[PDB]
């Protein structure tokens, strides 16, 4: 099939990109380098075994969105562009509320425009606000996110939602999941965070190699087995696999396709902590701070779902995790190229 | 004040306006006339006893809503501009997304931009979503609008409130209301919709008039004293003076202040066709018809706190909505001139 990947050159976005291409898809890149660097570029037509088109540009800019679509004749568009810091968010909600919802509108504006009608939205498991029932299940009804970033992606499902209904022979799919780590196997692609990481792993990690005195780890009074949080984490390959998958199954059936994407259990803190301090050889700093307000105490997703109707579960586990992110780290020290 | 009035000249913003200039501010009506005609604009200055500047324009248009605050140098923004057709936002919810939700947004973009930090939101009571705890109070949470239209208007508010907490320096109200019927007691505005008219009262005055054969009503067992539907219903006036009134004493008190305006009381569908048999003169043809799919037997909200708060209540009655959208039918048989 013929992809636009939005957000392409992104995180999530490069390893999808990878195994899109592997499978011999013709992939349409369109990122505005906010949060990416153009070096990633090659190294994605490297690891995929054939080249990608790249595109420049903004989400928000409608014109220019009709006209990719028109030129590269997309059969189906993965959208991952859009910020998802939820501190900053709080922040600065208007730039979150113009880049997603705003910029998701523009975007299937635009696929109206050109007749493309396969959609695949990397959305976000905080959609299900603050329910107290865990797993989560797709079944579930969605709640209330508490910060900008969750409203913003809760806002487009919703308008997604709408416009199938209108539009009835548009295949859609919401794919839901928590947080996403690890990176390629090569060590050569992996999470580039500028700035301070807002992620546990990456926090984790860049303590672990020195660029960071200790982890404070938010309360260890929890009602769980070792008093800390429990939370999902998929490696960054099955979630880009579950995004392949999904393009490939759901293309031309119509409907608003719900999944979420995990491994289906929860790890606590020390348990993410213990695995690093096993992949990078040793024992990561690390002391205890209060709760953070407004933490449950465990929280993962219900993934049956996906395993039965699209024959997908993840396959890598949490040591893989650690140590294809401390590979990454090791082999690439300063991230990308400038 | 110098106010902005987007959607100025359609039905709500055109007596606001008259208000507003009685009152002796100075007004700029921004509006792209999609949903009315510059021949208002002379009634609005003759009844108000002043000129308001007009712009004709878009909310969608960042760059000229910033020159207008400059140019104008408007110290506060009610905001009436958007689309508000239930039925047509289930057929059309893209427009609906676009023009409510991005049109705002640019709209509190170029405010912030241009330093002004005071706005009045023409809100929905569809934000209450399907509570069955009635009146409806402005301590209930809101819950999930039925309609792409509810839903627009649900998510602006959610904008805005995150808007005012990352920038607390900003005053806005947010203004809820169910059904504004009637008309300016000169008969020489009142709502001129094209097409056939979704809402009660404008269908009921359609067919007084002799435009349409009969109205159909949904439902005529209900548990309600005669059977039908119990709803909300403001006089366009007292819903006018509202917005004047929070615009006035609002500005510049840092916050996010919500009200319902209304009566704080319902009518039924036969106690709004028997006023309108009254003020016409003949009785209104009628006949029974199916419940309507998600209607609730009866609906209102509580307008204490805009009593208290405000010192604000309503003073017309459901007979002078009655004969005030009569005498404007009488005087403006073709509505306003082309
Ligand atoms: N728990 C969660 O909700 C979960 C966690 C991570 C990611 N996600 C979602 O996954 C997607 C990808 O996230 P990621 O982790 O790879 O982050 P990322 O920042 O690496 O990738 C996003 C990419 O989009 C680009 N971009 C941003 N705004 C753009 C715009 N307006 N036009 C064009 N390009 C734009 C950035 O330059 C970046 O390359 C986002 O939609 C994100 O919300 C959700
Ligand atoms: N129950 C309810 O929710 C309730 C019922 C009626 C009105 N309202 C709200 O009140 C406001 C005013 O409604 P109204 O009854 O006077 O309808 P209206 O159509 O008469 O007024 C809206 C005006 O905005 C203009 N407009 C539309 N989109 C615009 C855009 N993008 N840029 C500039 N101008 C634009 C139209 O030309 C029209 O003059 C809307 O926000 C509406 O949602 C809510
Ligand atoms: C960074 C981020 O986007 N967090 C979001 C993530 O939370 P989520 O809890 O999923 O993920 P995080 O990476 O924020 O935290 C993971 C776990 O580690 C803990 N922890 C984290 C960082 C740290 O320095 N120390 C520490 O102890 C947390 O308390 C939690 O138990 O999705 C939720 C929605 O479902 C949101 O409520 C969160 O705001
Ligand atoms: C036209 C419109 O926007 N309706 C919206 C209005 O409903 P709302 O019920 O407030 O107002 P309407 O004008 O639609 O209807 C008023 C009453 O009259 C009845 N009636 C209406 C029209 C008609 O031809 N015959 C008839 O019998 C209705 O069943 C109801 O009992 O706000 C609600 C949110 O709170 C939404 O759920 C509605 O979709
Ligand atoms: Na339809
Ligand atoms: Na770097
Ligand atoms: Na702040
Ligand atoms: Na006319």
């Amino acid at each position: 099939m013929r992809v636009l990947v939005t957000g392409g050159s992104g995180y999530i976005g490069s390893h999808t990109c990878v195994q899109l291409l592997q499978n011999g898809h013709d992939v349409i890149i369109l990122d505005n380098l906010c949060n990416s660097k153009r070096s990633v570029l090659p190294v994605i037509e490297r690891l995929g075994g054939k080249h990608p088109t790249f595109v420049e540009g903004d989400i928000r800019n409608e014109a220019l969105m009709t006209e990719i679509l028109h030129d590269h004749a997309i059969d189906t568009v993965i959208h991952f562009a859009g910020l998802k810091a939820v501190g900053e968010s709080v922040q600065k909600p208007l730039e979150y509320y113009d880049n997603n919802v705003n910029g998701t509108l523009r975007l299937i504006s635009a696929m109206r425009a050109a007749n493309v009608k396969n959609f695949i939205f990397s959305s976000s498991a905080t959609v299900y606000g603050d329910n107290p029932k865990i797993p989560y299940v797709e079944s579930f009804p969605t709640g209330t996110p508490q910060s900008p970033y969750g409203k913003s992606k809760l806002m487009v499902e919703q308008i997604l939602t709408d416009l199938q209904k209108a539009q009835p022979d548009w295949s859609i799919a919401l794919l839901r999941y928590f947080n996403p780590v690890g990176a390629h196997p090569s060590g050569d692609m992996g999470e580039d965070p500028q700035g301070i990481p807002n992620n546990l792993m990456p926090y984790i990690a860049q303590v672990a190699v020195g660029r960071r005195d200790s982890l404070a780890i938010f309360g260890n009074d929890y009602p769980t087995e070792d008093g800390t949080g429990v939370r999902d984490y998929i490696h960054v390959m099955d979630l880009a696999d579950g995004h392949v998958v999904a393009m490939e199954k759901l293309a031309n059936k119509p409907g608003v396709h719900i999944y979420n994407l995990g491994a289906g259990v929860g790890n606590s803190v020390l348990d993410v902590v213990n695995a690093f301090s096993k992949a990078c050889g040793k024992p990561v700093n690390y002391h205890f701070a209060p709760r953070r307000e407004g933490d449950l105490p465990a929280c993962w997703a219900d993934a049956s779902k996906a395993d039965r109707e699209l024959n997908w579960r993840v396959t890598r586990t949490l040591d893989e995790m650690a140590q294809d992110t401390w590979h990454w780290q090791s082999r690439h020290p300063q991230g990308y190229p400038d």
